Protein backbone atom coordinates (compact mmCIF):
# COMPACT_ATOMS: atom_id res chain seq x y z
CA UNK A 1 0.00 0.00 0.00
CA UNK A 2 1.55 3.19 1.36
CA UNK A 3 2.84 4.79 4.61
CA UNK A 4 0.38 5.10 7.02
CA UNK A 5 -0.08 5.63 10.81
CA UNK A 6 -3.15 3.21 12.61
CA UNK A 7 -4.85 3.36 15.60
CA UNK A 8 -8.03 1.58 17.18
CA UNK A 9 -10.89 3.94 18.65
CA UNK A 10 -10.18 4.62 21.84
CA UNK A 11 -6.53 4.41 21.24
CA UNK A 12 -4.00 7.21 21.15
CA UNK A 13 -2.73 7.75 17.55
CA UNK A 14 1.10 8.62 16.59
CA UNK A 15 2.21 10.85 13.90
CA UNK A 16 5.89 11.07 13.80
CA UNK A 17 7.56 14.66 12.69
CA UNK A 18 11.21 15.85 13.45
CA UNK A 19 13.63 18.49 12.39
CA UNK A 20 17.26 18.98 14.03
CA UNK A 21 17.68 22.70 15.25
CA UNK A 22 20.66 24.88 14.23
CA UNK A 23 21.70 24.75 18.41
CA UNK A 24 20.32 24.16 21.55
CA UNK A 25 17.52 26.06 22.47
CA UNK A 26 17.32 27.79 19.23
CA UNK A 27 14.04 26.50 17.77
CA UNK A 28 12.06 26.63 14.30
CA UNK A 29 8.12 27.04 14.56
CA UNK A 30 5.68 24.57 13.75
CA UNK A 31 2.55 24.11 12.29
CA UNK A 32 0.20 20.86 12.68
CA UNK A 33 -2.67 20.89 11.41
CA UNK A 34 -5.55 18.85 9.66
CA UNK A 35 -5.53 18.03 5.92
CA UNK A 36 -2.28 17.84 3.53
CA UNK A 37 0.55 20.54 3.50
CA UNK A 38 -0.89 22.10 0.07
CA UNK A 39 -3.96 23.72 2.45
CA UNK A 40 -3.34 26.90 3.55
CA UNK A 41 -0.27 26.70 6.03
CA UNK A 42 -0.74 23.49 7.45
CA UNK A 43 -4.17 22.36 6.84
CA UNK A 44 -7.32 23.12 9.73
CA UNK A 45 -4.36 24.44 12.22
CA UNK A 46 -5.00 21.97 15.15
CA UNK A 47 -1.32 22.38 17.46
CA UNK A 48 1.48 25.16 16.86
CA UNK A 49 5.18 26.49 18.15
CA UNK A 50 7.84 29.01 17.83
CA UNK A 51 10.45 29.52 19.00
CA UNK A 52 10.56 29.60 22.76
CA UNK A 53 7.18 27.49 23.24
CA UNK A 54 3.60 25.77 22.26
CA UNK A 55 1.44 28.75 21.34
CA UNK A 56 -1.57 27.21 20.31
CA UNK A 57 -3.18 23.46 20.58
CA UNK A 58 -6.80 21.86 20.53
CA UNK A 59 -8.19 19.91 23.33
CA UNK A 60 -6.65 16.31 22.51
CA UNK A 61 -3.56 16.92 20.26
CA UNK A 62 -0.27 16.66 22.18
CA UNK A 63 3.68 17.11 21.45
CA UNK A 64 4.62 15.08 24.31
CA UNK A 65 7.81 14.06 22.67
CA UNK A 66 11.01 16.57 23.47
CA UNK A 67 10.01 19.19 21.28
CA UNK A 68 13.48 21.34 22.25
CA UNK A 69 15.57 18.90 20.85
CA UNK A 70 13.22 18.63 17.66
CA UNK A 71 10.99 15.68 18.04
CA UNK A 72 7.70 17.78 16.99
CA UNK A 73 5.80 14.52 16.76
CA UNK A 74 1.80 14.65 17.29
CA UNK A 75 -0.28 12.31 19.66
CA UNK A 76 -4.16 12.53 19.05
CA UNK A 77 -5.41 11.52 22.50
CA UNK A 78 -8.94 9.08 22.28
CA UNK A 79 -9.23 8.79 18.77
CA UNK A 80 -12.15 8.15 17.31
CA UNK A 81 -13.34 7.55 13.04
CA UNK A 82 -13.64 11.15 12.20
CA UNK A 83 -9.78 11.65 13.22
CA UNK A 84 -8.70 9.47 9.93
CA UNK A 85 -7.06 11.03 7.42
CA UNK A 86 -4.13 13.11 6.36
CA UNK A 87 -2.18 15.73 8.47
CA UNK A 88 0.70 18.15 7.94
CA UNK A 89 3.52 18.55 10.20
CA UNK A 90 5.13 21.51 8.57
CA UNK A 91 8.61 23.15 10.11
CA UNK A 92 8.83 26.59 9.19
CA UNK A 93 12.33 27.17 8.31
CA UNK A 94 13.31 30.75 8.67
CA UNK A 95 13.40 32.11 5.06
CA UNK A 96 11.42 31.78 1.98
CA UNK A 97 10.65 28.77 0.14
CA UNK A 98 12.64 26.33 2.48
CA UNK A 99 9.69 24.73 4.85
CA UNK A 100 9.47 21.51 5.61
CA UNK A 101 6.39 19.54 4.87
CA UNK A 102 5.55 16.16 6.37
CA UNK A 103 2.19 14.52 5.05
CA UNK A 104 1.10 11.42 7.89
CA UNK A 105 -1.72 9.70 6.94
CA UNK A 106 -3.53 8.50 9.84
CA UNK A 107 -5.85 5.25 9.53
CA UNK A 108 -8.42 4.59 12.31
CA UNK A 109 -10.51 1.71 12.86
C1 LIG B 1 -5.37 21.22 29.79
C2 LIG B 1 -4.62 20.92 28.49
N1 LIG B 1 -3.26 21.35 28.22
C3 LIG B 1 -3.03 20.88 26.96
C4 LIG B 1 -1.88 20.92 26.11
C5 LIG B 1 -0.65 21.46 26.51
C6 LIG B 1 0.44 21.45 25.65
C7 LIG B 1 1.78 22.02 26.11
C8 LIG B 1 1.94 23.28 26.32
C9 LIG B 1 3.29 23.80 26.80
N2 LIG B 1 4.25 22.98 27.02
C10 LIG B 1 4.08 21.53 26.81
C11 LIG B 1 2.92 21.07 26.40
C12 LIG B 1 2.76 19.57 26.19
C13 LIG B 1 0.23 20.87 24.40
CL1 LIG B 1 1.57 20.80 23.25
C14 LIG B 1 -0.96 20.33 23.99
C15 LIG B 1 -2.03 20.33 24.83
N3 LIG B 1 -3.25 19.76 24.41
C16 LIG B 1 -4.27 19.62 25.31
O1 LIG B 1 -5.40 18.89 24.98
N4 LIG B 1 -4.16 20.23 26.59
N5 LIG B 1 -5.14 20.22 27.44
CA1 LIG C 1 10.38 29.24 5.55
Amino acid sequence: SEVEYRAEVGQNAYLPCFYTPAAPGNLVPVCWGKGACPVFECGNVVLRTDERDVNYWTSRYWLNGDFRKGDVSLTIENVTLADSGIYCCRIQIPGIMNDEKFNLKLVIK
